[PDB]
This record gives C-alpha cells, structure tokens and sequence, in this order.
C-alpha cells in the first residue's frame, strides 16, 4: 500500500522537552502530492490552550509551518508558505473535539488540483468522522521550500520553540495517497 512513514508508541513529555523529532523523514514529506496524516494519541486531561500533534517548520522561516493541532479541544489546521498566507481556510472553530485524558484520533487528507478538483481538496476528521472539507489548496510540504524539521509536539519555528504538551501517540502514520472517508473510518 501506500504507507511511507509509521511510528508507534512515542510520547513527548519534559525530558525530550515535549517533542519527538521526525525530521530525518523530511524528504519523504516533500516528495508527496496527495497525502493522509493520522494520528491516534492521548493528550494530559487539562491540556494546553493551544497544542501541536504534527507539524513541519523552519529553522529561517517562523511562519512557514503545517500544523495538524489542537485549540480548546478542536481540531484544527493550518499551512503557511514562505510568504506567511495561508494554504488552507481556517479549520479553528471547525465543528469536532477531541476529549483530553483519553484516546483521539486525527486525520489529515490532501488532494492535489486535479480537472475536477481545480484548487485540491484538505479534510479534517476527529475519530473517524469529517470535520470540515477546505477547497482553497491543495498545498502540502511540497510548497514550503524552507523546511527543516518534523515533530510531533513542541514545534521549532526559527529560534522559538511552541506548542509542546504532554502526549502519548500510539501511532503517526503518513501514506502517499488520500484515504477516502470510508477508509479513515476503518483504517483509523
Ligand atoms: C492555527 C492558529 O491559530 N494559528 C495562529 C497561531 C496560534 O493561534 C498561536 O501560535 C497559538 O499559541 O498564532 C499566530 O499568531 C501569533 C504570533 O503573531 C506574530 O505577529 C504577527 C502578527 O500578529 C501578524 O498580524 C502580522 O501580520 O505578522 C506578525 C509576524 O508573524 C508574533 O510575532 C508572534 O510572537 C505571535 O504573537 C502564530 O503565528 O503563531 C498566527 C497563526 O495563524
């Protein structure tokens, strides 16, 4: 199939200063056109206000970033290029949660523009379930020329370091295609 980076049963908590480094993937990152990122992960009870699970960023570049993450509970998303503008609408009061102190899921999809896609199409799920479909872009890593690193939690954007908490991740799975909804709600 189409799996290209699995990772299971890190976590990030003070002694990796919330973060686990994924940034020797990169390359496999870059190359993608459609794409699935998902993750299965339990975040402390009483979480942060704002939190990254999976991001990509810049060490000259602060905002040049993705971000799947987590604001009050929603998930959200968010990708900016190397003029800073947005890549995707605003996912930040997208509809679904995740519960902090249990077991989430999230999953990210992308499509390139295709003839009957003509801007690409982003999806968002929490659990299996669509959160909010965006028709903007179909932008990904391969549209951020000045990215350095990957990470699940705390996020290096140039010389600031953001968006840690404490999280167990069972698993952080990309494939190199988009899973259909009816495959996320199996194959989460
Ligand atoms: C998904 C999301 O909400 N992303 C926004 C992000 C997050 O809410 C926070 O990081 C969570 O803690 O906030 C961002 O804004 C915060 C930073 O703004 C920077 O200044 C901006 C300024 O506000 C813009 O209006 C201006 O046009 O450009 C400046 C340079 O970036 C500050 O310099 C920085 O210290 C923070 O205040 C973010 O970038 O983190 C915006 C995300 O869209």
């Amino acid at each position: 199939g189409a799996m290209v980076i699995e990772k299971e049963d890190v976590e990030t908590n003070a002694s990796n200063g919330q973060r686990v480094d994924l940034s020797s993937e990169l390359d496999k990152l870059k190359k993608l056109e459609n794409a699935t990122v998902h993750m299965e992960f339990k975040p402390d009870a009483k979480a942060p206000a704002f939190y990254n699970l999976f991001s990509v960023s810049s060490a000259t570049k602060k905002d040049e970033y993705f971000t799947m993450a987590v604001y009050n509970n929603t998930a959200t998303l968010e990708g900016r290029g190397s003029d800073g503008k947005q890549f995707y609408n605003n996912y930040n009061d997208a509809p679904l949660k995740v519960k902090p102190g249990q077991w989430n899921s999230v999953t990210f999809t992308v499509e390139k523009p295709t003839a009957e896609l003509p801007k690409g199409r982003v999806r968002l799920y929490v659990n299996g379930v669509l959160s909010r479909t965006s028709l903007r872009s179909g932008n990904f890593i391969k549209d951020m020329p000045d990215v350095t690193h990957v990470q699940i939690g705390a996020t290096k954007r140039a010389n600031n370091t953001v968006w840690g908490s404490n999280l167990q991740i069972r698993n952080l799975t990309v494939y190199n295609r988009a899973l259909t909804p009816e495959e996320v709600q199996k194959r989460s």
